[PDB]
């Protein structure tokens, strides 16, 4: 069983793709194992670069694939580059950038809290244990975050077995790979979202309410269709922006609520007028609801969060 | 006649482009069939991996080419890999990401039923016959439904044999190959389209008829323009984030329904007020059809619906 | 001079991009010709795939370069394949995908009128004829046709020779390569921009006249201007899901359409208010002509379709 | 100093990205020189197709590399071929697709004065003269016009050396490359524009002025404050659908003065009616300046031309 | 230690993608160091272009791979080229084009302040010094800045080393690599924004104050919610057309003030008139302050820049 000690050094996760739960990781892959020692030219290790290794290959070298479990499509391999000690030891080290999966809710879209991850795994290797594995997020924690879209907590590590119940017509006990899973925490930066979205939302909702200090009865009518045209007008503006998404995020909600209050008031309005005993009865009272679901809204929007 | 026993490993299937009726999958294939015993080093079956396969098919090595009839473009292949064991048989397992076509009817969009479809077959082998296919959907059904796009049901294979009529100049019995096909299906999620497209559109066209409530004629009529500017700003809203299509569907009828409401209004008013025998005899019943059309609606959308 | 028979089997034809005049060709290309007999192993022809193709061409086995000449870009390249025969012909079979270019006239772009188009040459033979040109357009006429964007009609071929006034420094005759050149007649499904643009452009148009069924003088233009507001609302819906061109459709022209037609209401209710010999003094006939242009449109439309 | 000439063949020119001033170009480009004459099998010129290129340079035949100085990436190559005659010369033909760049002024954009350009040059040669260059247009000019975006004039060649002052630690005079600079003049098609923007942009503006023929104080300022909100659901249509860029064009500007004739008139409007010696004494003349600036803008526009 | 003299060639840095901190460059790259003497036929160096450097590499020809550090993917290479020199020395020159990151603040969007970086560095040597680093920026400062997005200011070199602190198992001292970097520093021109956001959105602010010098309550009143959905009509418009981002910009912030300066008014105009001691007594000062805040705006506003 050899043993293989890998080290993944994080450079820049970015470029989340919310539909497709994806999200693209720019680093380093180290692995090295030890090997039937060798003769090397000076005796200093040996440096094998790209196109190089593909010829080591050919001559026995071997070189164990080490597939990314969980990546969309194919990494983007840069510098590949193998160093072969004298002691047989071999490091390989290359560059990548890849796109990967992992399930991701983003039901509180505007303050989401996700966890990136990587999954490394021998492709074809039963008995090929990986040793150690060490990750380094020389990344800048308390640094400027409020320069970039995430922010971090730190690194979490964890070897682990997978069985698999239907591999070749092998029964002894080849079912068994080793694989590294390396998880990052991360939080949505809410900022933004709330103040050009959440912040002239309220506004809106808010002077929406104020229909209701409006003396005449179509005036106070008339004027909550201009008030319906407003919200609308908005979703279009959150959604051109916004990620898409196949479940409602808090602000669709917001949207739903301001959609629900100016149907509220339509009713109460149509209601207000026409529950009388005469004509013109609008019960003072009810007309006067300036105050009665202004706050009566923070009761409800306050019950949603509980 | 070479029995070859495939084995498909779904892993996710995303990314469904409505226009195209496209859809990606990602997963592993494996190929297993049997040849004349070799002499593997050691004993224990030799494992070939990337690079390395291409040079013992140039030593004579046979490997069939399995396409993928219904592949828009070209898979997008990981890790390759043969498995050659001592007593023949040759086992091919390689990762692949590639984009297939249907044919999809998204008629009733909101709430889809579609079917995602794989389909094997020997590129240019008469006599290689697929043995038995096996499709390993190890995703997880009522898991987390409602944060995926997507709602399953369960795998479905089925192995056949399709007869080209112009093939080469053979005539014998050359023209049947054997085809594996997958049939997986698939229900859309709702949720938000209901929460967020459906619901604030009712409420729009709720409102819509509260124009009836309105006392003076000029009023019941220029608020209707507004009305009618509110559909509008809505239909943008949601066609910027819908997906586009050749047909309407069931959300681009209630939006059609919206203007037909409207327009309805529109003449009535306009007919109350100019159908007299006077100047201003508005028909006390027809102004007052406040609950004539609203549920009238209702019946004009059950109607639909059947 | 050397006789190919292709044969070109077009499997779907879809993305359109009406801006670059390019659609999108999935399909296999297949071409015939006879060589000196060869040796194959066994006697039953040779079948030589992918990778190994190439290595035939560096041990003589010729093999022609068929450029597609409308090919924007350079095909996605699938499986190829080499049938050798012992008798000589040798048989090429690949699968395809490409994006073709051809002359779009989009001008009355609801109901379109396209003719989707290969051209298949011989990239560098002048003495290499193509024999006969077969395609199977094996996609179903009415079938599906209410699912898909466009309908179609039924194949149709023809080849011809090609003469190029610049070539290499030759004289003697060679100028003069074979094209095949395949088309397709397709016509645009009208629906979805019935129901969903042209309609209901019409009940705008058509309630924008309702603004003379007004009694004051004020009401009837202050209500134009929001009727005004109404038609750019929904050029916006409008462009933003339409495809982007450098002329005008026929849609583009209904929105001129009812941009003049409340501007012309402008005209005359700012006319008919100021032509007194008072002050108010509108003409009863004028302010009347509810039904002078309203009918009067459909003169003035049914001219620009003559 | 060898001698080449070269030839390109512009098939299309499309894809015009107004910010990054790029357009793509497809054609072919042929090279001719003379080399040591050569024994070809047979005696008719030897036809070198794509992967055997390749394999001849390995094997000594030199081929210049030939640079696109302005290109943007990196072309799409398609067919390569290398025609080898006896008598040494060799000609080199090979279809290409590729993005170029070049300083591009759109500042009246609906009327477009701009020049595609292409600059050859070899990559790694100082003595190396390129011969004569030759350009087949061979596009039609007076065709079909109004279906392309772009209208040209004719083709325009012009060879030249260019001087490096930082090459390698060379003295002599290794420093002069030959480049090749081929332009082509274009206009861009004003009819959209101009009948889909320019002309109901117009009709906004003028209607716009209209607010001056009413009567009463509130009617004047409250309708030009829903004639405010129209250029602004203009501002918008215009810029969903026209080409960003850092800088303004005419109709960027149009929209300006729209902006400006709304500002006016709610200044003249606010001043006409509180500029008095009582309280409503409307300047009868000011009030009624509704053929003041309606042509007082035509003259403020004739001076921006002018 | 080898000594490495870097030349960097930009010829063009455009295409910024403010959510991901990326930017385009395309240019040449030219390294020089001094080998073991070598015999080149003739005698005057040799060249290599591209396919036949990796052929030099297999014989031993050593070529240290010099990595982008801060590149985003893999550069598009174009051409490759190695001069040989008799007396050893060896130039690498090949042309690129890829897309790097950086840190980039776009608060003050409007009005950005940039810098472009480049960061070489030996991707597997610890002992290959980078001796003089030159970058050629012979774009045209004072040239036509007005025509292109950004302004320059020259160019800026600067190597160093960088020590990491988790390498291979050794310990001497091979820890430091040479690395090159280069800036460019670039300011936005705020031009188009200008006359297209920050003006227009002015004249809104502006013309959203006149709501003051209306008579009646409900007139200054239901104005504002006309005036209301205006800005939101803006900030549509605005957000389609400005750069996504994770923070507000300066443009984003006057979308909020005129959110502000509305609804301010919405409360004025609600207390002036209900703050009374009969019903219409609207404090003649306060319905009167249409010079209070529209300049009491250019004092919060002033407050801000400061």
């Amino acid at each position: 069983p050899v043993d293989v000690s890998v080290s993944i050094f994080i450079n820049k996760i970015y470029g989340v793709n919310t539909l497709e739960q994806t999200y693209k990781v720019d680093g380093y892959i180290v692995a090295q194992w030890t090997g039937k020692p060798r003769k090397t030219p000076g005796d200093k290790p040996l440096i094998v670069e790209n196109t190089q290794i593909e010829r080591w290959i050919n001559n026995g070298l071997w070189v164990p694939a080490l597939e990314f479990i969980n990546v969309v499509g194919s990494p983007d391999t840069g510098n590949k580059r193998l160093m072969l000690f004298p002691d047989g030891r071999v490091i390989y080290n290359a560059r990548f950038l890849g796109s990967f999966s992992n399930d991701m809710d983003f039901r509180l879209f505007p303050f989401d809290r996700q966890q990136f991850v990587l999954e490394l795994e021998p492709f074809s290797y039963n008995n090929q244990q990986l040793r150690f594995s060490d990750i380094q997020v020389y990344t800048e924690n308390i640094d400027n975050e409020e320069i970039d879209e995430w922010w971090i907590r730190k690194a979490s590590t964890h070897i682990s077995d997978i069985r698999y119940d239907h591999l070749s017509s092998v029964q002894p006990n080849q079912n068994e790979f080793s694989r590294i899973t390396v998880r990052i925490d991360a939080v949505r930066n809410p900022s933004y979202y709330l103040w050009s979205f959440i912040l002239p939302l309220g506004l809106i909702i808010a002077a929406s309410w104020s229909v209701f200090w409006l003396e005449s009865f179509s005036e106070r009518l008339q004027t909550s269709f201009t008030l319906m045209l407003t919200v609308v007008a908005y979703a279009a503006y959150t959604s051109n922006i916004l990620p898409r998404l196949p479940y409602t995020t808090v602000i669709d909600q917001m949207i739903i609520a301001g959609y629900g209050s100016i149907f509220a008031a339509i009713l109460l309005i149509i209601f207000a007028h026409h529950r009388q005993a005469n004509g013109v009865e609008d019960d003072l009272l009810i007309q006067r609801c300036r105050l009665a679901f202004p706050l009566g809204f923070l009761a409800i929007g306050c019950v949603l969060v509980i």
